[PDB]
C-alpha cells in the first residue's frame, strides 16, 4: 500500500475494480468533463480510453471518494485525513532528501515531442471556461536566490500550441519567486499525472511549509524510498522524475493576458481578467502516458478537508471536552461549513464548540454541532439534528461583520455575517432524543440476488 | 536574580527599598489585613515586624504587583508572563530532578517544636472569615499508589492548636489523592509548605493541561533558582517535605471526614460559604531560625498569580487565530478571570470580531473580552472606558453569546452557565485621522529643579 507514480495507483483501482473504462470515443469539449460528473463522488475513478482519438487516455476522479483514497493505502475513508497529518509531521522531523538522476533513467524523459499543447486530450471542463486547462498538474520551482524548491498546484488555460495563461493567487510561493526573476524571469516545470503525495504536498499551506521551505519531500512518505527528480533541459528548473508528463515552462513578471472563466471552490466561475502567461519550451511523456484531469467540485473540497480538518479537530478539542470528528463538508465546498460531533459532557460546551470552530478556520460562513449519534457527514443527518434537536431561539448565533473568504459571495471584500447552528439535543440526556435503531447486519451471511 | 528561599527574597526587597516594616505591634485578627489592604497594589510588599508580640513576622503583599515581582527577576512588568511561560517550557523539555537532602542539613528542621498552630502569628484576613486562615501555603502530597508529588494551593483555616480545614474545588489533583487514600484504606498524609520563593508559588498554581495528574510539577521551581528543588523526608514517612520553607506542617487527612470551613474570600470579591469540607490534623512542626510568616490578601495578590500565568497562552492563542495581536491583559477589575483586553494593530475590517471569538474560546471563565487598538493602555480601565466612549459602535461593536459554559463562582454564571459578551472599542479601518489621539512631548522631570509642595 505504497505507490512511486501514477501507473501503481490505476493498476490497484483496476484490480480493486474501482476502475470505470469508457471505450467510446468522447469529446475533450465539455462531453469528458460531462461523463465524470455523473459520477462525481461515487467509489470509483473513470479512465477515458479515447479523447478525440488520441493515444493518451484521460483519468478523471481520483479525488472525489475518500473512501476510493483510503482504499489506495489501506486505511477507512474516517482515518485518511489523520493519516496524512501523521505523514507531514514525519517530514517535518525527519525529512527525505530527493534523488536526482541521470536523464536517460527517468521514465519520463522517453519522450520530447515538438511542443504542441493542441496534440494533448485537455479537457475544456465546465460549459463556460475560456479554453481548455490542466488543473491536476504541479508545479515545482527553484528560489531564484537560493535555489530551494517549492511545489504548488495551480490552474494553466491553454492560448495556443506553446502558451499557457497561469492563475497565481495573493501571497503564493510561486507569486513570491517571480517577485526574484522579476529581480534579473523564473523557469519551472509543470509535472502531470503524479501521484497523491505529490498533490497533497503541492496543497500543504504556507504555514505547514514556509517559504523557505521544500514541502516535496512530504510526497517521500507516501512511496518506498524518496521523491526522483531530474535535470531539465532549461537547466534552471527541476523535473518530477515519475511524472506522466511535465512541461519545462518560462514565465516574465508584468506580462498579463486574459484567463478564465474557471470554476472556482464555491461552483461560481471565476472573472475572465489579465494574469501571467507562461510559454512551453519542452514536453516530456512517459510511454503509455495517461493524461490526468480533476473535475472541479468533490475532488478540490476532498483536496482541502483531508489536508485541514485534523488541525481543526485538533485546535477546537483543545479548547473544548467530548469533541470527536470535524467535517469540512462537500455541501459547504470544503471551507465554509464545518460539522463538529460531540458526546456532552455539561450543558454550555456546544457554544463554546461554535467560537472555537469560528476562531480556528476564517473562511467558515456556518458552524452546526450535532451529538455523538448523528453522521455528521450525511446532510440528511444533520437536516435531521436541525430539524428536531435545534432550539431556534438560543441555538442560533449570529457573528456579524467579521472576516471571511472573499471568493464566497456572501463575504464581499473579506467581510460579513458567519452563523453557528447548536443542533444537540439537551443535557442531561433524556429519553425523548434516543434514536430508534435497527439490528446492525453483514449482508454477506444471506444469499440475495439484486436485480434481473 | 534567581532565588534559593524566600530570605534571598526579602533582602532583596529590603536593599531595593520594596519593603513596608511594620515596627509598632498589630492584631493578627483584622488589623494586618486592614494595613496590607491600603498598600495593596503598590510596588513594595509589607513585612509586621510585630504581630501579638511573635518572634516570627509575617510577610504579606509579594504578589500584587507586577513591577516588584519582574524587579526580583531582572525583567520589566509587562516581560513577566512570558519570563514564567519560557522557564515552564523549559521544565517540560528538560525537567531537573529534586534533590533529597538529610534532615539536619534542611534548613526548615531547624526546629521541632509541640504542634501550636495558635503560636503561629496567622492572620484573620477580611471581617467575616470564619478563622486565621494559612493561604500562601504550598501542599507537597506523593500519590498513594505511584508515589509521584503533586503541588498545589489551598485555603486552610484553623479549627484549634492540631486541626485545619482545608478547601479542595472539585477536580484538584489533591482531590484525586485523596480518592486513592479512601479507596486503599489509609488516609492522605501531605506537608503544607509556608513561605516558599515564586518558582514554588508558580508550580503550585500550574494548571491541570500544563501538569497532568501523572506529572510533577514542582521542577517549576528549579528554573527560578540555582540548582534543583530541595526535598526532606518529613517524620511520616509518606510525605515529603520542601526543605527551603520557612515552615512546613506535617498533616494527615481522612476521606468523609467534613468540618465547617469558611466564610473566606473568593476571587470575586465575594465569600464562600461557610459549609462541611475536609478535616486535616497537623502531626508536626518544623522552623528555619529566623522564619517569617507568608500571607497573601486576597485581591490582586490573586489576579497577578493567575494573569502571570495565563496571559501568554491566551496571547500564543489568539496571536496564531488573528493577524495583529500585540498583548493580552486580564484585568484586575475582573478578577484576573473574567475580563480580557486584547490590544491588536488592525489590519482588515473584520479581525477585531475574530479576535473576540479566539478569546473567549481559549479561556472558558471570561465573561467580557474588549478589544482595543496600539494606541489605547490595555492596563488602564480609565482609557478602555475612554476606547468604550469613542470608538465602540454600540449597535454593530458588541456581540453577546447564550447558554454557553463559564466559571460557577461567578454568580453570573449559575451551575457553571450563562451570557458572555465581547465589546469591539477599535477605531475604523482603514485609518482616519477623526481618531488620532492627541499627544503631548514626553519630557524628563529630572532634566528640571520641581518643588511639589511644602
Ligand atoms: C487542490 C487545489 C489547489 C489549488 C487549485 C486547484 C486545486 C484542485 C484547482 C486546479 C482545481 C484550481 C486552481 N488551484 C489554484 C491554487 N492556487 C492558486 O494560486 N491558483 C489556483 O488556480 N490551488 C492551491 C495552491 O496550490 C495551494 O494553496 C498551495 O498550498 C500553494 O503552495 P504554497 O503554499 O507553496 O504557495
Ligand atoms: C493562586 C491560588 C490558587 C488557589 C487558591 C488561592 C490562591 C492564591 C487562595 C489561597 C487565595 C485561596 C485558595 N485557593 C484554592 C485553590 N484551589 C482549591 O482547590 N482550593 C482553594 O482554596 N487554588 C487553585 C489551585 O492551587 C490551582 O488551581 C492549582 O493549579 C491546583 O493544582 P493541581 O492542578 O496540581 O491540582
Ligand atoms: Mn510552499
Ligand atoms: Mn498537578
Ligand atoms: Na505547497
Ligand atoms: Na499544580
Amino acid at each position: 500500500h505504497m505507490h512511486k507514480d501514477l501507473h501503481s495507483i490505476i493498476d490497484a483501482l483496476d484490480t480493486a475494480g474501482r476502475l470505470i473504462r469508457v471505450r467510446s470515443q468522447v469529446k475533450a469539449e465539455h462531453e469528458l468533463a460531462g461523463i465524470a460528473a455523473k459520477y462525481e463522488g461515487c467509489d470509483k475513478a473513470v479512465l477515458f480510453e479515447n479523447v478525440d482519438g488520441n493515444d493518451i487516455p484521460v483519468l478523471m476522479g481520483l479525488y472525489w471518494s475518500r473512501d476510493l483514497l483510503g482504499s489506495l493505502y489501506g486505511v477507512d475513508a474516517v482515518d485518511m485525513p489523520r493519516f496524512i497529518t501523521s505523514k507531514i509531521s514525519h517530514w517535518k522531523s525527519e525529512p527525505t532528501a530527493h534523488q536526482l538522476i541521470a536523464r536517460e533513467h527517468a521514465p519520463v524523459m522517453a519522450h520530447s515531442p515538438r511542443v504542441d499543447l493542441l496534440s494533448l486530450p485537455i479537457p475544456v471542463h465546465a460549459q463556460k471556461d475560456g479554453g481548455a486547462y490542466v488543473d491536476a498538474g504541479v508545479v515545482i520551482a527553484a528560489d531564484p536566490d537560493t535555489g530551494v524548491l517549492n511545489t504548488s498546484i495551480q490552474r494553466f488555460m491553454v492560448e495556443n500550441e506553446n502558451t499557457l495563461h497561469v492563475n497565481i493567487d495573493a501571497g503564493r510561493h510561486l507569486g513570491a519567486y517571480l517577485a526574484k526573476a522579476k529581480a534579473k524571469p523564473l523557469s519551472f516545470s509543470l509535472n502531470i499525472g503524479v501521484h497523491p503525495g505529490v498533490h497533497f504536498a503541492a496543497a500543504t499551506p504556507s504555514e505547514v511549509a514556509p517559504l523557505d521551505v521544500d514541502e516535496l519531500g512530504i510526497a517521500a512518505e507516501f512511496q518506498d524510498g524518496p521523491v526522483r527528480i531530474v535535470q531539465g533541459d532549461d537547466p534552471r528548473v527541476t523535473v518530477l522524475a515519475d511524472a506522466m508528463i511535465s512541461l519545462e515552462c518560462q514565465m516574465y513578471a508584468d506580462d498579463l493576458a486574459d484567463e478564465g472563466p474557471f470554476a472556482e471552490v464555491t461552483g461560481y466561475y471565476a472573472e475572465r481578467a489579465p494574469r501571467p502567461r507562461v510559454t512551453v519550451t519542452a514536453v516530456h511523456l512517459q510511454r503509455n502516458p495517461v493524461f490526468h484531469s480533476i473535475l472541479s467540485g468533490q475532488e478540490v473540497f476532498n483536496s482541502v478537508g483531508l489536508l485541514g480538518e485534523s488541525a481543526l479537530f485538533d485546535q477546537v478539542s483543545k479548547q473544548v471536552p467530548g469533541i470527536l470528528e470535524v467535517a469540512l463538508t462537500d455541501g459547504g465546498c470544503g471551507f465554509y461549513h464545518a460539522v463538529v460531533q460531540l458526546k456532552q459532557v455539561r450543558a454550555g460546551w456546544s457554544k463554546q464548540a461554535i467560537l472555537a470552530t469560528f476562531a480556528a478556520f476564517p473562511p467558515l460562513k456556518m458552524v452546526t454541532i450535532v451529538d455523538e449519534d448523528v453522521d455528521l457527514r450525511n446532510p440528511r443527518d444533520v437536516e435531521w439534528a436541525m430539524a428536531t434537536r435545534l432550539d431556534p431561539e438560543r441555538g442560533i448565533l449570529r457573528i456579524d461583520d467579521t472576516f471571511g473568504h472573499g471568493l464566497n459571495p456572501s463575504f464581499p471584500d473579506y467581510f460579513g455575517s458567519k452563523v453557528g447552528f447548536d443542533a444537540t439535543r439537551s443535557f442531561p440526556f433524556e429519553e425523548k432524543h434516543e434514536r430508534i435503531t435497527y439490528q446492525d447486519v453483514d449482508l454477506s451471511r444471506f444469499e440475495i440476488v439484486e436485480g434481473h
